[PDB]
């Protein structure tokens, strides 16, 4: 079969752009499942294809990702709106929910395969298409543990107690950051697309914040979390009980132990393993004094968690044919 991946927001042509890196990554690990993939896009590369050069209907199964109209948007449209079969959408992010004269407008039926294990979350966020849609669950996330050069961070000098990357989510976000990141007296860093300047919000008042750094490269987060011996993984709404993302693999991975806000995993999916869950700035503090003190503690959950990580990838190829299964191969 032909299949065609198509970047529904982004232009797709080489790693200097995170939108397009994920593309190209997520199109690395379908071919690697012995499937025969092309990517479409504005330019021919050599990555991509360009909409122009390609027949829609020579494909026969769509995979759409998504992450101001503009040239990527309305061609992706124009391109889906002559497609004639079932168009299957990647839904990895709560705030991107497929959505939609002639020339635009795409009737084909739609299954969104979300990488939430709620469909309800699914469902609602959806609730706005007219399409026949169909909705299954996936971890898509994975592909980058799946990726066959993807390896585990090695032991690291320690510089930092607590390290967290992120950009600047207001509300429960906001909240969130400001509870276990600020006034706990530890050396924190927190690197990403957040300011210290963007938390003016009275509601959440605090005393000192943390060290806020720059982004980094997109390869190198397991890296940077290693340089501490803890690394915090924050709830959002609608992710809570519901998404896995790829923070969470990327922290696994590391040489820093993976605390988890318990509103996030409350059934503790993650890991069942009481130790790996906070549940407030009290909390995060005593544990990450804990590992601090003891080395034993410390390496012992590391050693659990890469090995929670190892027990994953050792089921690549059941991923691989859960994942053919969705796309109705």
């Amino acid at each position: 079969m032909k299949i065609a991946i198509i970047n529904m927001g982004n232009n797709v042509i080489n790693f200097k752009t995170v939108p397009s890196s994920e593309t190209i990554y997520l199109f690395k690990v379908i071919s690697e499942m012995g499937l025969n993939v092309d990517i479409i896009s504005l330019k021919n590369g050599v990555y991509t294809k360009s909409f122009d050069e390609v027949d829609v209907n020579d494909y026969d199964r769509l995979i759409v990702v998504n992450s101001k109209p503009n040239l990527a948007i309305l061609s992706a449209q124009k391109f889906m709106a002559k497609y004639k079969s079932k168009i299957y959408y990647l839904f990895t992010d709560i705030r991107l929910p497929f959505s939609q004269e002639e020339e635009l407008l795409i009737k084909s039926p739609i299954k969104v395969i979300s990488q939430g294990i709620n469909l309800d979350i699914a469902k609602a966020a959806h609730k706005k298409v007219d399409n026949v849609i169909e909705f299954e669950y996936f971890p898509i996330e994975q592909y980058k543990i799946h990726m066959n050069d993807f390896q585990l961070s090695k032991p690291t000098k320690k510089t930092l107690d607590v390290i967290y990357g992120g950009s600047f989510r207001s509300g429960q976000r906001e909240s969130k950051m400001v509870e276990f990141l600020f006034d706990t007296g530890l050396n924190i860093e927190f690197f990403g697309n957040a300011r210290e300047k963007q938390f003016k919000n009275p509601k959440y008042p605090w005393t000192k914040a943390p060290v806020f750094t720059g982004k980094i490269p997109m390869n190198m987060v397991s890296e940077k979390n290693s340089q501490a011996i803890a690394a915090l993984i924050i709830g959002d709404k609608n992710y809570n009980d519901n998404f896995i993302t790829l923070r969470v693999w990327e922290t696994m991975a590391s040489d820093a132990v993976m605390l988890i806000d318990e509103e996030f995993d409350t059934k503790h999916r993650i890991i069942n393993d009481a130790r790996f869950y906070v549940n407030n700035r009290a909390e995060l503090i005593d544990r990450v004094n804990e590992l601090k003190h003891s080395d034993v503690l410390r390496k012992e959950m590391l050693s659990i968690q890469h090995d929670i990580l190892n027990k994953t990838r050792a089921k690549k190829a059941e991923w691989q044919d859960a994942f053919k299964k969705a796309i109705d191969l």
